[PDB]
């Protein structure tokens, strides 16, 4: 396999998939550096973001566990097709960046918090990420280029 990846195995349905310890995405078909990529992206914050505020609210106190309640939900609906991931990064996301569809631009190493980076440089062309942890809450990263 790739480096990141690893076989796993369903709980559920005991069929063989795919995780990336990098990037938190799971898949069920195998998988198959840049000096920069440009990604978009869709935050959610908490209690414990370095900065507790956002355009969407003045004092943010959800905990981090329903902010990953909240994630993993967005991600249901962009994995489905049922909503799109600039609609929801429009809509939802805590950056300031959502006023642009989540959209941040072309950057290299060394610009980003280091979790947000190494799962950006790992994504493949179009792919999208799991839950990403920072300090300033959890991302869903999507790569654009
Ligand atoms: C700075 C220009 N405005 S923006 O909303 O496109 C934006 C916001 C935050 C970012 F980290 C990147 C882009």
């Amino acid at each position: 396999l790739p480096p990141g990846w690893e076989k796993a195995m369903s709980r559920s349905s005991g069929r063989v998939y795919y995780f990336n310890h990098i990037t938190n995405a799971s898949q069920w078909e195998r998988p198959s550096e840049p000096a920069r990529v440009r990604c978009s992206h869709l935050l959610v914050k908490h209690s414990q973001s370095r900065r507790p505020s956002s355009w969407r609210q003045e004092k943010i106190t959800r905990t981090k566990e329903e902010a990953l309640e909240l994630i993993n939900g967005y991600i249901q609906k962009i994995k489905s097709g049922e909503e799109d991931f600039e609609s929801l990064a429009s809509q939802f996301s805590d950056c300031s960046s959502a006023k642009a569809r989540g959209d941040l631009g072309a950057f290299s190493r060394g610009q980003m918090q280091k979790p947000f980076e190494d799962a950006s440089f790992a994504l493949r062309t179009g792919e999208m990420s799991g839950p990403v942890f920072t300090d300033s809450g959890i991302h869903i990263i999507l790569r654009t280029e």
